[PDB]
């Protein structure tokens, strides 16, 4: 049907049809009389995956023969979403499969909806890993993603009586066609035990063993025939484990296997839970053995950093540093100084937040019991590091305690971020402002000691998933004017600037958005029985629920609009559909209250006859990658409204920009760079800058001052307090009011006035569809910088020391 | 190479080779450079299983169109062993696959050794289920085996310092190519809760739910294109199960899923363990819903018994009786009397033991908590049943308490055997003598009330696995003379009687045995580094370790032989290799002591220079189906030496008879019928008959009497007591001596003299190879009755009311 989806040739269509029928029969053991829609999905998935196999084998064979430097991306999260459409896109098979299935009497889009998301992440950090894997494959890098195969990913969110309920994400229930178990590469991982010091160095003995079994998932590059590997480890008990008493011993195998059972969803507050520590070591120990094995199958560890790069995605896999030291010193018998040099040159660390409560600070007593040898290595690293600090800054005793890897206090803790900086040759933030904040504030001491280590690598998103896949209509009208090359060279979108006055293009851009909005309005009614006005402005805020992200500020605006309508009912206002979605971490009470507030506002607003279809508030249940692919193309206004200095980058922001929504946002994270690329005139910027926040903190933030001077704000607080939004439980939102009034770390009131005024300017522009669309074109045209291909090319050149390549492998 | 293995045609060989290469590539993601032997096994398994699919779909389609009466064989055990060779045999693909793999540069026998046994059973009862499935498919019956998919089957046995150690049988570790998950037929199973009595009858409410997910395994008939199904249930938690606290709730899902985790190995002593009760209900509840669903997809439950037979394999699935009543009365709203009539006509029960400690007697308090509605139904069944007894035998109050389903005492218990008799239209024992013992002793009261219910169905074994597969050399020399028809009509082996004087045949039979012995002697040295004399008499006792099976009596003979050699070292004796193997239930202390005794005897005997190669004692580690397939063809003498009246049938006995070993045995179980078929002159019968045992019990068994009057026996006991077989732990075997002397339920001493004398007659015959072989021929020629095809034809005609068919389905 559409060009960017590839050719539907006679030979390929015929072959796809026959292979589909083969899989239905031999693989699924069904015929057409008894086959369920799920059977049809699986037959298609097997048919498509068959096309990856040869490319996968020859890519890995190529890496073996050429022996390039390998890149190992270590993450506890890979938020992959669905794989079927993405594989078709990268193989240029979409139109062929669409045709093939159509001729078989099936709707391929319906089949695509059957696939479970691989929800092996929480949000931004996990999705970044996934975009990065796509870009590394597209850029021809010899890259491997290494993580954990969680049996249960991020919970499915149900809303019951306006409240979040969590249910297990049993994503493997029906089997996963995208993985290949590799039990031949099973590796032992050690826990507990004790350290013996012999004449021949230290030895870690009397350990408990858990097996790490790898599962390989292909990562196809965009039409370059490259297929990289994501290897995820699963925990398995050894067969003599714990071996009535016999029955119990077999049942107890579960304890070992619990390591890979479930993804921790607490992205708000570091919890020093032993199981989480075990997960972190498990991935690191298995991965490092695999890396070392591959390196030896090329004695001379001097060449190790020439052949190996390890990227630590936050501090979660920070134990790689002392683990690499452990293997090099205890097992390979390298001297300390040489092992350290190798380690530093091998490892690099990416920081993803500045919020203190998210920083990993592991109790020493936990490490002492679980990983006794690693603790000793960490102490030794600390001593040698602090000796360097003392030599560089003689007599600066407070610097010594500030920089120590060991934090003294009630319970002694290890600061894993300090470990990561000490043991890495490169440390990067994820947007220019975030990287500057790292140098100026939280890692200032480290920057002063080793300024060469600190870099910026502004985040990006893959334009394959986040344009071609989710928004084929937009991809097509762009390709009609400028060709297909931009899909792997997103900077080419700049060429669209010469179409900003083009009447045909203006019309096409606006038409594609309208279609997307119609499609999404239909999705809502079908799957959720909720009815919306497709001519309204689609105002969307989707991302995890956090106080810093200020879904609450959005709520205040919504109530402001409702109150203004109720005050002057017969005045014209631009109709809006306000959509808010995202999961709250299960133990984060305030985030759970915020969800309940949003639904409670919806309950009042959506049933007020005077409002009509002029304002609708919808909570988007179970926000996840597959839902983002639907709502993002449909959005007009992207809400990116974190308090300046709190959102390290954001990546949702980039997705909306690429898909033709305008942005209302603070100068925070990557928003700054987005406004810089597009021009401030083409962005709806409001609110305190980082400097204004700092000024307010020095003086002291007094919320009462705002409450006292802003009558519209006072009214909303009175409504919340008195039970206007909770008639039967008048005090339901007392926690929210109290927080806003007395302990708001994120200064919701301070940005309220500017935000509301900025929103008025949004409504003004939307009244003029032609000027709205021209500004949209200026956003899409300047979104090129935010391709993860650019991001990965920078990591490659500036951190890993490898050159990317757009050259095809032979097919 | 050999004819009974089928044709190796050019077209088939070429196609097998290409499909093997296809699977290696697309299914296993390997090429020949990196492929492991396990990869080659899997490629072959996938290649073979492809040939089953069409036949499987059309068999099940055939059953749907013809709607024959369906047979449901309910068992907690299916001891299947390996599937690859068996599938090739039944599809006539063996020679073709051998050729195909040979041309690919692979040894197929080596590939076959890679497959794990499906060890989903303990011994005889589990293996019987497996032989029955093979025969039902071969006889064209619309039969389904229903059981549990244990994650862990019977433990692997390791011998460490002469002691049994158990390790988990993680048989699914590498995946199972012989199953297809069927998550679309997932069913809820209910536990706990309480009963409410409404106006509209009883209701079972507030239950906990566990999901039952089925996995289907094909059961191919012998060259008739029939492929039946074995459906095994796996336990899955529902997604809202139990839904920090979030993490724990996900981890707790294990509790629900533990139901199908492990096979109970305690075949010696009934343990009223709650988990075992849950397993029993789980299989019954899921199976009955599946049966009812299939029946409705044909209101009128009068036709239910015309379309459904349920065979209960022992009492383990006895809850089918009250479960069927529950569904019929509570859910379908049938009146009690009609529901009962349907139930009785549907269910039949097979008893497999008379040992009182093996009988299931569930504590009432367990059923009350776990299955409150079933307890009430059981009480009601009991009341109505006892009302019938009281009417038939007025005033016989002791009969009432003897026959009650409820046993009064310390803890009230339900006698599940009594439940099974009451609720079944047929009750059968498994050999003629066992069935007679049931009528005369343990179920005498029930027989008097309902004599028409009691039947015999003598056990059998499948001649596919137990001749063609394991002993192709023997199958071939038989086929050379009498054709191939005997493989599915084993009575045809009678034709071999006319070859008992045939010099060529005598030579061939003896040659095949010698080859088998050479092959097994080689297997031992390669896999276990143990060295044996292949010219010795192979004296084998393999079966689970139990006091009633009297491995101890065999031990006494072994020591007798050793002592006689030591007394007259320069006298000629027929060399023997005595092999004993079998697993002991983990909590069965005496059985564990017996294993240690056997190894301890081996330790003395095998290293005595005076003995030489004249006597060797070997403990066969990890006896299982795949090992039986190796040792049985190699055996000369089959030890079947249970105390008369204790072995219900035995089936190992039949395997040895079919494979050219002579039998030394008591007149117990099927041994009686074997001797009757072959002629007593062609069997080595010794020892007390059942009547002699009864006579001894009335008088009182005094072991001391034997010790006092038999000097050779006294010497052995003195040796055991003094520490001759345990120098460093002189009292190691004190438990064994004490048991033999003071509390031997199985009268080991009473059969000692006759056994030793009988063994002398065995040695005498073996000195004359020509006469040994002629007697062997007379055994093989009369083994026909013991085909499970005969057994199943009798169940079909006399219990299920269906006619078997040898007619091919079209291919
Ligand atoms: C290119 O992409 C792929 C990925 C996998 C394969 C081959 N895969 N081949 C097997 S046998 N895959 C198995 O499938 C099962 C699902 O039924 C999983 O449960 C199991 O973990 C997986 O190892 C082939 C190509
Ligand atoms: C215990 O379980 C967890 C789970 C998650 C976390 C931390 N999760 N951390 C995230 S999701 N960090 C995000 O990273 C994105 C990519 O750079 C940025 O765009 C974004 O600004 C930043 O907030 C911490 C602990
Ligand atoms: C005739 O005999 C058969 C049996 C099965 C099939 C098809 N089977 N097709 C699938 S996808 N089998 C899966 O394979 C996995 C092993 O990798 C198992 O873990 C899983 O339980 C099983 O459902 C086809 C024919
Ligand atoms: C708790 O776990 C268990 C496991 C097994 C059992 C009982 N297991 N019962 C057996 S294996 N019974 C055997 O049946 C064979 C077939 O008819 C007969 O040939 C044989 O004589 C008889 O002993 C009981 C409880």
């Amino acid at each position: 049907q559409i060009s960017v989806r590839g050719l539907a040739g006679v030979e390929n269509v015929t072959e796809l049809k026959k292979n589909f029928n083969r899989h239905l029969h031999f693989t699924l053991v069904k015929d057409r009389n008894v086959a369920t829609p799920r059977d049809y999905y699986f037959a298609l998935a097997h048919t498509v995956r068959d096309h990856l196999v040869g490319r996968w084998i020859r890519t890995q064979q190529h890496y073996y023969e050429k022996d390039p430097k390998r890149i190992y991306y270590l993450s506890l999260e890979f938020y992959m979403g669905r794989t079927l459409q993405n594989t078709m896109v990268n193989l240029a098979l979409e139109n062929a499969c669409d045709e093939a299935t159509y001729q078989l009497g099936l709707d391929m889009e319906e089949l695509e909806e059957i696939e479970e998301d691989a929800g092996l992440g929480n949000g931004g950090l996990g999705r970044l890993a996934a975009c990065f894997l796509d870009s590394m494959a597209t850029l021809g890098l010899a890259a491997y993603g290494y993580g954990i195969r969680y049996e249960f990913g991020i919970f499915n969110q149900k809303i019951c009586g306006g409240w979040q309920m969590e249910e297990a994400d049993d994503w493997l229930r029906y089997g996963n066609p995208w993985e290949k178990a590799r039990p031949e590469f099973t590796l032992p991982v050690h826990f507990y035990g004790r350290v013996e010091h012999t004449s021949q160095g230290a030895k870690w003995v009397d350990t408990q063993v858990v097996l790490a079994m790898p599962y390989d998932t292909p990562v196809p590059g965009y039409r370059n025939n490259v297929v990289n590997t994501m290897r995820l480890w699963s925990a398995k008990a050894p067969n003599d484990f714990n071996l009535g008493g016999y029955i119990q011993a077999v049942l107890d195998r579960n304890l070992a296997e619990n390591i890979s059972r479930v993804l921790y969803p607490n992205d708000n507050f570091f919890e020093g839970k032993e199981l989480r520590l075990k997960q972190e070591y498990f991935v690191v120990a298995a991965t490092l053995q695999d890396i070392i094995r591959r390196f030896k199958s090329s004695t001379n560890f001097d060449a190790f950093p020439d052949k190996v790069a390890i990227q630590l995605n936050d501090t979660h896999p920070s134990l790689a540093i002392p683990e690499l030291m452990r293997v090099l010193v205890d097992l390979e018998r390298l001297d300390w100084d040489k092992a350290w040099e190798v380690t530093v040159k091998t490892c690099a660390y990416t920081n993803h937040t500045v919020l203190p409560e998210a920083l990993e600070r592991w109790p020493v007593h936990l490490l002492e019991t679980l990983l006794p040898r690693h603790l000793q290595i960490i102490y030794e690293i600390n001593q040698r590091f602090l000796n360097r600090v003392a030599a560089a800054f003689p007599g600066d005793v407070d610097r010594l305690r500030r920089m120590s890897l060991v934090e003294e206090g009630a319970v002694k803790r290890i600061n894993m971020a300090h470990l990561c900086i000490a043991g890495s040759h490169a440390v990067n933030g994820v947007a220019r402002i975030h990287s500057e904040i790292l140098k100026k504030t939280i890692f200032k001491d480290f920057y002063e000691l080793e300024p060469h280590k600190f870099q910026n690598k502004t985040n990006g998103i893959t334009p394959r998933r986040w344009l071609v896949l989710c928004n084929p209509g937009l991809a097509e009208i762009i390709a009609e004017r400028i060709g297909e090359e931009y899909i792997s060279d997103l900077d080419q979108l700049r060429k669209l600037l010469s179409y900003v006055d083009d009447e045909a293009f203006i019309r096409d851009v606006a038409k594609v958005k309208q279609e997307n909005k119609l499609k999404f309005a239909a999705y809502l009614e079908r799957e959720y029985k909720v009815h919306i006005n497709p001519n309204s402005l689609f105002d969307v805020q989707v991302k995890r629920i956090h106080e810093y992200k200020r879904q609450l500020l959005n709520c205040l605006h919504v109530i402001t609009l409702y109150n203004r309508i109720k005050k002057e009912p017969n005045k014209f206002v631009v109709p809006r559909t306000v959509m808010i979605g995202g999961k709250a971490a299960p133990g984060y009470h305030m985030a759970k209250m915020i969800i309940k507030l949003i639904t409670a506002i919806g309950d009042v607003v959506n049933h007020d006859p005077v409002v009509g279809d002029r304002l609708r508030v919808i909570f988007l249940e179970n926000y996840r990658v597959s839902l983002a692919e639907k709502v993002i193309p449909a959005a007009d206004l992207s809400e990116q409204i974190s308090t300046a200095g709190t959102e390290a980058s954001g990546t949702g922001n980039m997705k909306f920009m690429l898909n033709g929504a305008l942005t209302i946002g603070t100068m925070d994270g990557a928003n700054v760079e987005m406004a810089e690329e597009a021009g401030e005139e083409n962005f709806f910027i409001f609110g305190m800058r980082v400097e204004d926040v700092d000024r307010l903190d020095q003086r002291g933030y007094n919320a009462q001052e705002y409450y006292d001077r802003i009558p519209e704000l006072r009214q909303i607080i009175e409504q919340l307090s008195s039970g206007f939004f909770s008639p039967k439980q008048p005090d339901l939102f007392k926690d929210i009011v109290n927080m806003l009034m007395h302990h708001d770390r994120f200064k919701v009131f301070a940005d309220y006035e500017e935000y509301v005024k900025c929103q008025e300017r949004v409504s003004a522009l939307y009244k003029n569809p032609r000027e709205w669309t021209r500004m949209v074109i200026r956003n899409i045209a300047t979104s090129g910088k935010f391709s993860s291909d650019r991001t990965i090319a920078q990591y490659a050149r500036e951190i890993w020391g490898v050159e990317p390549s757009r050259q095809r492998l032979p097919a």
